[PDB]
C-alpha cells in the first residue's frame, strides 16, 4: 500500500496473508474454510496465514493453516487478466473471533463513489522496494467506468473496476495483490493489476466481485 496508513492490530480481521516461506499475496477469510484471492497469486505448497499483523513475528493470534486446494477461475486470462479470482479451501476450519473473522459477499454491485478500505503487506513506495512489517490501510473510492476506460484503454472488462486517485500518490501495489477491497461491510474487490503504483492517471484495478458471487457459491457447495 502506497502513501496509506497503518491499520493497527487485528483491525482488519479477515485479511490473510499467503505465505510460502515468505509473504506473496493478500486474500479475504469469507467462511472458516474458505479464502478469496487472485487467479494470479497461484501457487503449488501455499500456507494461510490468519491473525497476523507484523508477518515476521510471531505475537499472538494468529492461526497457520495450509491450503487443501486452490480453485483458479476456469476461465482466468492470464494475458489479460480477466477473471482473476480464486478460491482457496483451508485444511482445517479456523477458529474464529474477534481478531480473526469472515467478510461477507456482495448482494449488489457498489456504485461510483463509493468509499472503501483496501488494506495489504505489499510495497509502501511508487519509486522502489519497501515491504512493511505491520499491516497497511487505505481508503478509495471506486472510479467512474469512463475515468477507469479512459486511462486503460482497451484494457477494462466487465468484470473489473477502478479505485484510487487520479492524482497519485495513493495506491495499492505488489504483494497487496489478491487482497481485500471492502465497501461497506461487504467485499466487492480483489486487488489485481495496474500499470506502476501510485501513478497519476494510472489507478487501480480491480476484479469485480459482485460479479462472481453465484459462481463462488456454487464452487464451495461442491468442494
Ligand atoms: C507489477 C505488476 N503488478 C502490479 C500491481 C499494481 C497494483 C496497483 N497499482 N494498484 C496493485 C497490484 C499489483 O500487483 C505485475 O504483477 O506484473
Ligand atoms: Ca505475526
Ligand atoms: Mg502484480
Amino acid at each position: 500500500i502506497v502513501g496509506g496508513y497503518t491499520c493497527g492490530a487485528n483491525t482488519v480481521p479477515y485479511q490473510v496473508s499467503l505465505n510460502s516461506g515468505y509473504h506473496f499475496c493478500g486474500g479475504s477469510l469469507i467462511n472458516s474454510q474458505w479464502v478469496v484471492s487472485a487467479a494470479h497469486c497461484y501457487k503449488s505448497g501455499i500456507q494461510v496465514r490468519l491473525g497476523e499483523d507484523n508477518i515476521n513475528v510471531v505475537e499472538g493470534n494468529e492461526q497457520f493453516i495450509s491450503a487443501s486446494k486452490s480453485i483458479v477461475h476456469p476461465s482466468y486470462n492470464s494475458n489479460t487478466l480477466n477473471n482473476d479470482i480464486m478460491l482457496i479451501k483451508l485444511k482445517s476450519a479456523a477458529s474464529l473471533n474477534s481478531r480473526v473473522a469472515s467478510i461477507s459477499l456482495p448482494t449488489s454491485c457498489a456504485s461510483a463513489g463509493t468509499q472503501c478500505l483496501i488494506s495489504g503487506w505489499g510495497n509502501t513506495k511508487s519509486s522502489g522496494t519497501s515491504y512493511p512489517d505491520v499491516l497497511k490501510c487505505l481508503k478509495a473510492p471506486i472510479l467512474s467506468d469512463s475515468s477507469c476506460k479512459s486511462a486503460y484503454p482497451g484494457q477494462i472488462t466487465s468484470n473489473m473496476f477502478c479505485a484510487g486517485y487520479l492524482e497519485g500518490g495513493k495506491d495499492s501495489c505488489q504483494g497487496d495483490s489478491g487482497g481485500p477491497v471492502v465497501c461497506s461491510g461487504k467485499l466487492q474487490g480483489i486487488v489485481s493489476w495496474g500499470s506502476g503504483c501510485a501513478q497519476k492517471n494510472k489507478p487501480g484495478v480491480y476484479t469485480k466481485v459482485c460479479n462472481y458471487v453465484s459462481w463462488i457459491k456454487q464452487t464451495i457447495a461442491s468442494n
